[PDB]
């Protein structure tokens, strides 16, 4: 039984005062101190020169104490600022900086000195940054490619890459200092005549800078604690602002000893982590398992704090997480709806304890899980690990959480995630470690590099449509693989010659897109070393390289599939209404598809095709199951390939499927053309691997059945599937009893990757619309994310209203 | 019998117009042109950069035919001007550019047009060149040796390697268009989802940008010819014209069918080597073995071609040779006396037909040596291959132009050369077909790295000097490695304790010279780029990498150790008389070498160490043997070590002794205080691995005694043996005859090096310095190539001067 209405007035005030600031500013103080840095440090090597500027931003940047907070640690001058991060573009910068207060669910206050800086900084990037050294390599094929949106990696060229957990434990365990002497001990053996060595103790020298520049910067902050508190009239703050500087005294350098110094520590990573980077998906891990020891300690054995105080600290901590912004293209923004960050907080799970599973959940996990239910903050992305012995008072404190309407805890599934990491050669115990990383996408926090999801984006959809014609690509005009069958001269004989045309067709845009990530991630390699991240994942120091390149454990990457419902229900009504019945012609309907189903015979035909022709999410084994044919075809094709660190150190060094693609089904809908299977043109697409809305008709349970017909052991980076109820339908101990039935048999029955609820109804989102103001609280799950309803353009609005109302 | 006497019009008029030119001008086009590319396609990867670079360079640089010269193709803007190569370094050209004019022997005119450019100019360079980066990445020990000067890489921080010779044979037999579908045929077989194979993409893409400009370039010749032959009134002279753009445009693309287009191709191959990097010792090799093929058919078989042409061909192309010309700091100028460019052209020597070594003396290398002979021009730099069955006839034509007084030609020796390659893994047939390089290092040409010498130098005299003194460099009042002996303490008990602070000091400054050798070589690998000189070798299109990363199908380099003589005189010195005898006491003698011998008394200590000991030169066991064990250190050093290409690519990948110094002796000897062998502080150690001057005086025989007890096997960069006769000592044929035997005897009986004559009286250097106007065609050897006397500085000049005169 969980309290999960009470907030302290802290608490309140500081998450009142975020929800409030609704066009963020922009700051700019790491874009100068990084230019300036680079400017006299062009005789550097790149990662000393980015350690060096690093150190400089910290030591000269804004810092402040705010809200009266337990966790302490700006990203940025202003609160919920967004820095600016120059080295991996400043492309779509110059083209938006006086545009930038009005992107729909994307704006920005720039101060008019900020523009400045910006005008000054900008143009000396120019020839510079990872975007311009892409197209400095790409091939004109590739560069024709990208621009028509068939594949995109927007994500990868202008921020850095992220999208892991760094290696909490090993910081908590020895400390900065400690680290300092792991630096040391394996710059002893370097060989300074040995070309490798030569080429490690660079790297070295730079995270040595760093962890200086961290130790420095802790001690910067408890400075800042002191002389505030020299002047706080109120006793109590007072104290805390006192007990803060003395912990941060403690944890610039020691392990810490308390709970409330192993918070902040962590806090102090993650948040650096994103002020040398912005790559999102930053995520703690399993928070519950690595902080244990310090909760066991302080709030049950020794009870020298209160479960109430440690709530209070973990609340702090997810407002911090709240502050951290991050400003994007007008384009990439469509894709991201929210302002998101993805700080994913792992809990629950299992640890392999000598050979033998055992239930992870612990006090933690459960104060964790109530924490985020009193606050109803879309940071942290709370995920929940569930095995088949997770207990169902853990599992009914999760429903209590799922009710409270903010969209969380989703669920990732031991069931699935473990046995398949085993398979993919992960260690055994590695495999019992993971965590969810960002959204759904899963890694082994600490051991992995970035992107276990995150990597290009292919338009399945409008592959398709250039499939069924002649390769053209209707929205661009393009015909990238040229083939001579084509609805529009109906010359197709069956349609096995159109799954062939569809196997063809994507095996060259899924070429294209390695070839394509292959100069991306190479130019980040070169030119974006992540100092801070790379010393904290294992094995970076020993190896004396970054993660990107081939320094950590495991690497594993994914990209985004996009268009999965509607590829999978288009080809199973040409099937079905073409050529099974001949009901319908070639001609006819590439006629159709080309007006965009205009006039009212074209209309009747796309009702034909919306309606008599069976669609994904309804448990129909004959629209599924040739999904799942469609996909595997992608999927196979990533067997012949290798990921760019393969050979350089990582175990594993290859991709699989990933279905976790955020907003980026509206954009991308934006530019596809009609669809056969009656989807209008520039209409959204389905998002992840969601039944297209409106189309799934026979309740949830066939919902999942559907979705469990996918590869799911081949989509490791997750498939999403998003789930929405009227909150009447989850009221009852009954309507729990349904729910909780329906995820064990999901997860244990289905191998099912995740889900997550929207408990929503259809009149507040529509009054939050009319009146946001209202509503600056209202949190909305979207694609595998929450996210402030209130502050989501109209048209990511109107998606999740026309999202499926199911019933239990 | 050859006739040295003659030369044409044409050719007297160019030489002497050259001659002529005695403050020549720097150029600044390639400097602009590098600095346009390099900031226009900042975005390109830096050999792509490096090759638009080229390309803008050779198309919008000023180009001219002038002195009715038969070979066409100028470096830079006027005539014998040095372009400016700001990649390397713009640290001594900002310090010294209003300076140029009056460095002794350096002296360069900059008209106010061109300071204006390079104040434009260099700022931009600062942070990004070679030199700085490797500042950026020395430590600061490695920073303090460099900067007391007992090491030095001075010229591989400001400079390009070269040091090799490319594969001709392969340019003659495939052209430029070959060349072009040699790296297509490469490219086809690139995979982009292949890291190794999108770096290798990028480096083939380079190679592919420079051979079209290549061959764009020479077809702007060919435009030129025509338009000057439009306007030449002399018929004879537009026939010339008219012909070599006729030959131009067959050379643009195919494999040349005359002498005529062989000679002009390899021609511009050798100028434009010299235009996108001004590292010097570019070397012609064997052009008598690869341009035999068209000179019998021209010449012999069809008689198509006058061999008084071809010679005046030969004479031509040695001109424009004469025209390149670059320009060194103020200090490096000091150690290359002369302004020398090292461009070797190898004669002689055998081929390995089928197993069987053969004489490979032809026709060509008769007429080669005797073009030379005729000219007597500084460039080329002309070696003689000898081996045992070498004829008496050829090696008579040798010592007729020997006679002719200009220092050429030099010897290498096949008999030490070959099956010292051997024994380090060259293939047979590889090893037979060696070429000198420079001076009197050696290679297998078109197959080879950059530097097989011309690495780090270290002053040995200083070494041996700290050595005897706690560490001290007196210099510079350094202790780089600290040890208790010193005999300032008198506390050594006996002279191998001295050896010992030889061996250890030895020991730690060859360690550290590898260290800062692998930092330069780093910098050069990754920012200055060769592309066509690594199209042109052994196998770097297959291999899609430049020589700096390995492409070169053998890599080994050495370095060059100053004061070899006075290394082993002072150490026979303080061995005799300070411990064998108890003649000289160590405190005594350490307050005459901290003093410079300075009053009556430590001038006749001077004395004594000076005549009292024995010196390296007369065939004296006690002193040679003790050298080569005080050497043989260093070279056991070496072998600890790998090169930094070791493991990725080439055969080798190590390191050898090396004994060309050039004129280092002269500002090494300025910053090498007194010395055990009673050398004088502030004056020249001896050059090379020559006697110092005027302690040889038991004749020319008792030296190649002395130098043989060397261990040559183990020097492959070379040992210097200069030597110098009165004219009247080679006048008589019974006087020709000695010489031969002692040449056959030093390399056939003693498996020597190298040998090279100065014929010249002592009055004649002395009338030059007094009346330069009147001998600026008077060729003097220096160290292994030679100059123009009256462009030499007074102290280089009185070095030559000082030099011993023997008698056979």
């Amino acid at each position: 039984t969980l309290k999960l209405d009470t907030l302290s007035d802290r608490i309140k005030a500081h998450k009142n005062a975020l929800v409030h600031i609704v066009k963020p500013p922009v700051c700019t103080e790491r874009a100068q101190h990084y230019t300036e840095m680079y400017q006299q440090h062009l005789d550097k090597p790149i990662p000393v020169r980015r350690a060096l500027a690093l150190a400089h931003h910290l030591a000269n940047r804004t810092i402040w104490i705010k809200h009266d907070e337990l966790i302490i640690g700006n990203q940025a001058s202003e609160v919920r600022a967004a820095p600016i991060f120059p080295e991996y573009t400043v492309s779509w910068i110059e083209k938006e900086i006086d545009d930038l207060a009005d992107r729909p669910g994307a704006g920005f206050a720039v101060s008019a000195a900020n523009a400045r800086v910006l005008h000054e900084v900008c143009p000396w990037w120019r020839g510079q940054t990872v975007q311009d050294r892409c197209y400095g390599m790409f091939t004109d094929e590739q560069k024709g490619l990208l621009a028509t949106g068939i594949i995109k990696a927007e994500g990868n060229m202008t921020s850095g890459d992220a999208h892991l957990a760094v290696n909490f434990p090993l910081l908590l365990e020895k400390g900065l200092d400690g680290l300092r002497e792991e630096v040391a001990e394996r710059r002893s053996r370097i060989n300074l005549t040995v070309l490798e060595d030569l080429h490690g103790e660079q790297f070295l020298k730079a995270i040595d800078i760093v962890l200086v520049a961290v130790s420095e910067h802790i001690e910067r902050f408890a400075a800042l604690a002191r002389e505030m508190a020299a002047t706080e009239t109120r006793e109590s703050r007072r104290d805390e602002l006192l007990a803060m500087a003395e912990n941060c005294d403690l944890i610039a350098h020691q392990p810490p000893q308390t709970f409330w110094q192993a918070l902040q520590l962590c806090y102090f990573i993650q948040l650096i982590l994103q002020i040398e980077s912005n790559g999102h998906s930053v995520s703690f891990g399993r928070m519950d398992q690595y902080l244990y020891p310090y909760y066991r300690r302080d709030v049950e054995l020794n009870q020298t704090l209160d479960r109430e105080h440690a709530i209070e600290m973990l609340h702090s901590c997810w407002l911090k997480l709240l502050e951290v912004n991050k400003i994007r293209s007008g384009s990439h923004s469509k894709a991201s709806a929210g302002s998101p960050l993805y700080q994913n907080v792992t809990i629950g799970g299992q640890n392999l304890v000598d050979g033998q599973p055992m239930d992870a959940v612990n006090p933690l996990s459960y104060a964790i899980l109530e924490s985020c239910g009193r606050l109803r903050s879309t940071q942290p992305n709370l995920s929940v690990r569930y095995h088949a012995g997770m207990s169902n008072d853990f599992l009914d404190a999760c429903v209590q959480v799922i009710r409270c309407g903010f969209g969380m805890p989703a669920f990732n599934n031991d069931e699935i995630v473990i046995p398949e990491f085993i398979k993919l050669g992960i260690e055994p115990q590695d495999a019992y470690d993971y965590a969810a990383i960002g959204c759904i996408e899963t890694a082994v926090g600490g051991k992995w590099g970035y992107r276990c999801t995150g990597m290009s984006f292919i338009n399945f959809a409008r592959v398709m449509l250039a499939a069924l014609e002649g390769g053209h690509d209707a929205t661009s005009g393009k015909v990238f693989l040229p083939q001579e069958k084509a609805l529009s001269a109906g010359n197709f004989n069956n349609f096995d010659e159109v799954m062939d045309a569809w196997d063809t067709q994507i095996r060259y845009y899924t070429r294209k897109s390695i070839e394509i990530e292959y100069v991306v991630d190479t130019m980040l390699e070169e030119n974006v070393h992540d100092i801070l991240c790379s010393a904290l994942v294992d094995d970076c120091i020993e190896r004396a390289k970054s993660i990107k390149q081939g320094g950590a454990k495991y690497d594993w990457v994914s990209g985004l599939q996009v268009g999965i419902a509607n590829l999978g229900n288009s080809l199973a009504a040409v099937k079905k209404l073409v050529f099974e019945q001949g009901a319908i012609g070639q001609q006819q309907l590439a006629a159709a598809l080309a007006d965009d189903f205009d006039g009212l015979t074209h209309e009747q035909l796309r009702q034909r095709l919306i309606n008599g022709a069976p669609k994904y999410g309804n448990d129909d084994d004959t629209v599924d199951t040739l999904l799942a044919r469609a996909y595997q075809t992608y999927i196979d094709e990533l067997k012949q390939y290798h990921n760019p660190r393969y050979g350089r150190g990582p175990v594993g060094g290859n991709y699989y499927a990933g279905t976790s693609s955020i907003s980026a089904n509206v954009p991308f809908g934006a530019q596809t053309m009609a669809t056969p299977d009656g989807r209008k043109a520039h209409t959204p697409l389905a998002e992840g691997a969601s039944p297209a809305s409106g189309t799934d008709h026979l309740g949830p349970t066939a919902v999942i059945g559907s979705v469990g017909k996918l590869p799911t052991a081949a989509i490791l980076g997750g498939v999403l599937l998003n789930q929405k109820l009227n909150p009447a339908t989850l009221e009852n101990e009954s309507d729990k009893q349904k729910l909780m039935i329906l995820l064990r048999t999901f997860f244990e029955v289905h191998k099912g990757w995740h889900i997550q609820y929207n408990i929503v109804s259809r009149e507040t989102l529509l009054d939050a619309k009319k009146h946001p103001d209202q509503y600056r609280d209202l949190v909305v799950r979207v694609a595998g994310y929450s996210a402030f309803f209130t502050a989501l353009s109209p048209d990511a609005q109107d998606d999740i209203i026309a999202r499926t109302e199911h019933m239990l």
